[PDB]
């Protein structure tokens, strides 16, 4: 009559949202947590893609290459609002167009 | 300066304690509410090749319903093997005897 002690294993998956500030300074983009992770300082030359989500108006992503790095870092964000999303993506798309013209 | 939220997908395994008991052709998994299986409902029971304490049991309620997949962790690789063996023996005697 041995009953065995066992654990059922259940995959959980969820999406955490961590507050940042995103600042655009000329061709630099600074992605800054308030006060533990480090601030990210990107140059427009590093951005390979920047896109407002088609499903969720408030979502956008910025993909980034760096010089000694194999992979693309893929940074997904949610803006405070659909309108702030479109502003941030447009401003970055225009900086990237301008930079790439050269 | 815009206020934005970095979205980060996080994934992990939640482990829920149960007891597993076998009585004749029935399997009881209890901590939720008690779950009872007949051996005819079991499609497959397999020990992990990577993690010796892990096993899984696949189940079909009725007829040709979609298979449901349950994953479990035992106290030890020995006890995982013992559970897997006992349930395989039962399923085999059911299919053949």
């Amino acid at each position: 009559y041995h009953k065995y002690k066992v654990w059922r294993r259940q995959q959980m998956s969820f999406i955490n949202k961590h507050e940042r500030t995103l600042a655009i300074d000329g061709d630099y983009i600074y992605i800054v947590p308030p006060e533990n992770v480090k601030t990210k300082s990107l140059h427009i030359s590093q951005v390979v893609l920047v896109k407002k989500s088609k499903r969720v108006p408030e979502h956008f992503k910025i993909f980034v290459r760096r010089e000694g790095q194999d992979d693309i870092k893929r940074y997904y964000f949610e803006a405070v609002s659909g309108q702030e999303c479109t502003e941030i993506v447009t401003r970055l798309q225009n900086l990237l167009s301008a930079y790439r013209m050269n």
